[PDB]
């Protein structure tokens, strides 16, 4: 048979699996204690890294040394394999199961923004997800986010974790802070901090300025001087918000109470589409509880001296 950690580098091997190889998985399902059948023969098994060659191969494919990672990934995959991934409005969604609404919203969002994942495991799975086969990609999202199946998930926290595994180095955000007393200070943010803001949904309002505390004691004004990124994510606690066709890429709708409510996805095409897992409605106007709005960007410089 063949052992692997990445399903690229295959090593030939020939008493339980757990005694010979340590924790040994097949197609999601733990076969550590279980024995070697005759149709459990010739195929490819995943193993926990137990020698240097496999640790290096594991880090090179996943970008983590965390020894739980593989087990958390296989426990997720055992469920995500059984979910349905229908095409909805030319996007791979997920049918509702095991509290996955937040994952579906993230997955739909990731198909509409420009992102390169550093870990080969994630990039490969992203491409396969975009082409309709998203089980692997969803298991990896759960593992990288330290979330298990059924656990209550936040889209902003999931996007934040995923962004930290993505090539956002070229992304730059210059902010000016204007206080009556302390005066003007400019800050350069890079990477994840350049593409994410919590406090308002409106990219327009971020450019025009928002009111934040100053250390001195007063209320100051933060405004956007310069943005170099393919997109920005604007987030705020759920609040009734109007979404206008053509002024945003997509948005997370969040209904109900902290943690135990539900997400739906709004996307701006030729009209506004609402994706609720397998279900698709459309309308020209939208007002509802929004918590995330994604916008297109390349290069922005303010006309405020
Ligand atoms: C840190 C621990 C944690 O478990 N976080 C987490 C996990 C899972 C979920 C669904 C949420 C969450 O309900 N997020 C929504 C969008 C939300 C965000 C911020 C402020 C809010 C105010 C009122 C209602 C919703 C609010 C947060
Ligand atoms: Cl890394
Ligand atoms: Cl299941
Ligand atoms: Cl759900
Ligand atoms: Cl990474
Ligand atoms: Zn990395
Ligand atoms: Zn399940
Ligand atoms: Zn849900
Ligand atoms: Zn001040």
């Amino acid at each position: 048979v063949f052992t692997t950690v990445d399903n690229i580098n295959l090593h030939t091997q020939v008493m339980t699996y757990g005694q010979q190889f340590g924790p040994t998985y097949l197609d999601g399902a733990d076969v550590t204690k279980i024995k070697p059948h005759n149709s459990h023969e010739g195929k490819t098994f995943y193993v926990l890294p137990n020698d240097d060659t496999l640790r290096v191969e594991a880090f090179e494919y996943y970008h983590t040394t965390d020894p739980s990672f593989l087990g958390r990934y296989m426990s997720a995959l055992n469920h995500t394999k059984k979910w349905k991934y229908p095409q909805v409005n030319g996007l791979t969604s997920i049918k509702w199961a095991d509290n996955n609404c937040y994952l579906a919203t993230a997955l739909l969002t990731l198909q509409q923004i420009e992102l390169k994942f550093n870990p080969p495991a994630l990039q490969d799975a992203y491409y396969r997800a975009r082409a309709g086969e998203a089980a692997n990609f969803c298991a990896l999202i759960l593992a990288y986010c330290n979330k298990t199946v059924g656990e209550l998930g936040d889209v902003r926290e999931t996007m934040s974790y995923l962004f930290q595994h993505a090539n956002l180095d070229s992304c730059k955000r210059v902010l000016n802070v204007v206080c009556k007393t302390c005066g003007q200070q400019q800050t350069t943010l890079k990477g994840v901090e350049a593409v994410m803001y919590m406090g308002t949904l409106s990219y327009e309002q971020f450019k025009k300025g928002v009111q934040i505390p100053c250390t001195c004691g007063k209320q100051a004004t933060k405004y956007l001087v310069q943005q170099e990124s393919p997109f920005v994510m604007m987030s705020a606690p759920p609040a009734q918000y109007e979404l206008k066709h053509g002024t945003f890429t997509c948005a997370s709708e969040y209904t109900g109470n902290y943690q135990c409510g539900h997400y739906k996805h709004i996307t701006s095409k030729e009209t506004l589409y609402c994706i609720d897992g397998a279900l698709l409605t459309k309308s020209s106007e939208y007002k509802g509880p929004i918590t995330d709005v994604f916008y297109k960007e390349n290069s922005y410089t303010t006309t405020i001296k």
